[PDB]
């Protein structure tokens, strides 16, 4: 079986969904922009040699409906002979896209694929078109969302410190140019309604402090709740993308792999213990890779809530490694959690950090709504 | 890499979307019904050993939103530990579910998966929540009818093929040919009384070429040839398959009913609607090391008679239509519930392969906005 290498990995800026950069830019255009860009940045790839396009997106209606992967590819002027499919495993959708594309390559059904995802939460909000089956109805929000923080004694103060850290790290990455290698300037509109090329994550708040976060009211129970809006993922609009191929094809084309997929895992877990997914998903991915958590040099763990990611970090035995290894350029608290895009976004952030840290192994993992988890171990070379 | 075998393949009846069987049954319930059924029918499979569930569905909002694969699996009381994902390649979605699950097994990331799909077109119609990018392109007569104009497929030829679809589907209904694949499914009869349906309510046995000849063109009034009567029906339904490595099947003492020989997906020109099955099938056959003549049974999704006839012609199969193609009818009679159709035609194909003692079958379909998907199955 062929091994699967990532040859390029890019993303849009994360726009503020509530009135920000991409309020007048459609999901298919954010997507098409990255698809076009992946091709443009890699001249040795002839576009018609793409074998498939896998794209994550959750709220598949309105501008995200009717197979956005294909709509975006047509808008990007990728040859119509290249097929395209849209994948939905909620939060993990574009990491799923990576997995299915990689397996298409491993089996020889493909040699090159585009992978990525998008979520335009400003245009197709999570609350839009909801009709949950009565049979899944399952105070209950706090009960479930804070189960892990109650279990692991993760206080409001620890959550606020982690959230302040997310913005501080994302801002330091912005200021130092550390995100320049992954962000493709993308057109949006500034506060005055004027066309603007964005080359930074609008959604990061450099004014964030632990003091200010400490003023906020609990999102759930007013008396015992610890989660706040300030320690939950931001609401952003964005896309992320990767060019993946067999190691053979990369060699033929004379492209240096940026990373290789070492293992992939996806798991179910109890939906009522929200956010636990990364633990069994990461353990399974590590087992499949022949590695332990200690072998991993850089982790990207999606920050849906500080109240959930901290327990996961604690359970994987990583609490003392947070500042050396985990979400080193911040995470979804600062950058947002545009569902469809997040899997490829954290994989893109991870690979760039691996390069800068000269890391041998990286792990990207995330929780998934209604009790799932997904993880990928990446290896450099 | 492991060979991937299909141990079971089942579907609901196709309910009439306009006020028929499943008007009060949710998409997640049609899906969960089939998941439960696969488990009941294969008792040596322990549900906690499922490695994933891939489910096709296109209109993923309302009751089909928020990853219906998972929601249906939880409703079916499949253990929480089993993951689930919903896939969307329009018309080809549940065939895509098959391919991705197959490859998960081939690479050893899985040993057993559920595959299937659903589309409840009554509850989430194709016209709901549409916002098509202004910069982009089955409507518009020019594109829908291009193949029929290139190949000289007349109104009369289209009406003939459509009447044949209902006739073959009704014959299958009467002969018991669908008994093995249809799981009786709760719906409501015309008076609102609970009823277990075990037949495809949407088929119209009274269809005649004479009646079809009366209909108006769907597109241009003057020169249009396609009609609603020669386009796929609107039905609600689900289909599902239990797929596993040949090794795991042996361990569980479950008999393989077919195995995957090859898989293909291709893009094609979106302005030449319905052509996908041609390059998809040619690619699948090439990868299989087979020719079209090796295939004993073909399932070619009937989006429009005007498009499937040219596809048949370009694959060199015009003389084999009654011998090999859509032998129990197709989407003109049975409907085209997008998410479900890939697994549905695969299910119908595998059961026909058994009834005909075939070695090779090919199932293929066009996909909106210019794609094609195909699978070659083998029965050893
Ligand atoms: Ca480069
Ligand atoms: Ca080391
Ligand atoms: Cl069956
Ligand atoms: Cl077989
Ligand atoms: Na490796």
């Amino acid at each position: 079986m062929e091994q699967v290498v990532i040859v390029d990995a890019i993303r849009t800026p994360m726009g503020r969904s509530k009135g920000g950069a991409f309020r007048n830019v459609r999901a298919e255009d954010l997507s098409a922009h990255l698809m076009r860009s992946l091709l443009a940045r890699n001249p040795s790839l002839t576009a018609a040699t793409l074998d498939d396009i896998y794209w994550g997106c959750v709220q598949q209606t309105l501008e995200q409906g009717f197979n956005i992967a294909r709509n975006a590819a047509l808008l990007a002027e990728i040859p119509h002979s290249v097929p395209a499919v849209t994948v939905n495993r909620l939060c993990g959708s574009s990491m799923q896209a990576l997995h299915d594309a990689a397996r298409m390559i491993m089996t020889g059904d493909a040699q090159v694929c585009l992978v990525g995802g998008v979520e335009h939460m400003g245009h197709v909000p999570m609350s839009h078109g909801v009709d949950f089956h009565p049979g899944l109805s399952r105070g209950m929000m706090g009960l479930t969302a804070e189960m892990l923080s109650r279990l692991h004694g993760i206080s409001r103060e620890m959550q606020d410190q982690f959230a302040a850290r997310s913005h501080a790290r994302a801002w330091a990455a912005t200021q130092s140019g550390a995100f320049k290698t992954e962000i493709i300037p993308t057109g949006g509109h500034d506060a005055d309604g004027v066309l603007k090329q964005f080359n930074y994550d609008e959604v990061i708040r450099p004014e964030t402090t632990v003091e200010a976060l400490s003023t906020l009211r609990p999102a759930f129970d007013p008396v015992s709740g610890t989660v706040t809006a300030g320690t939950s993922s931001a609401l952003s609009d964005g896309a992320a993308a990767m060019l993946v191929m067999s190691e053979s094809r990369a060699r033929e084309l004379g492209l240096k792999p940026r990373a290789r997929i070492r293992s992939m895992a996806v798991v179910g877990c109890d939906p009522s213990i929200m956010g636990y997914g990364p633990v069994p998903a990461s353990k399974l991915a590590l087992k499949k890779a022949g590695l332990s958590a200690s072998d991993i040099d850089v982790f990207e763990m999606n920050e849906a809530f500080a109240a959930q990611i901290l327990p996961c970090i604690k359970d994987l035995g990583l609490m003392e490694q947070i500042d050396e290894k985990i979400n080193l350029n911040g995470g979804a608290i600062a950058l947002g959690h545009p569902l469809g895009c997040s899997g490829a976004r954290i994989s893109t952030t991870l690979i760039n950090l691996m390069e800068r840290k000269d890391a041998q192994f990286g792990l990207a993992t995330m929780c998934i709504g209604l009790g799932q988890g997904i993880a990928t171990v990446f290896e450099r070379v």
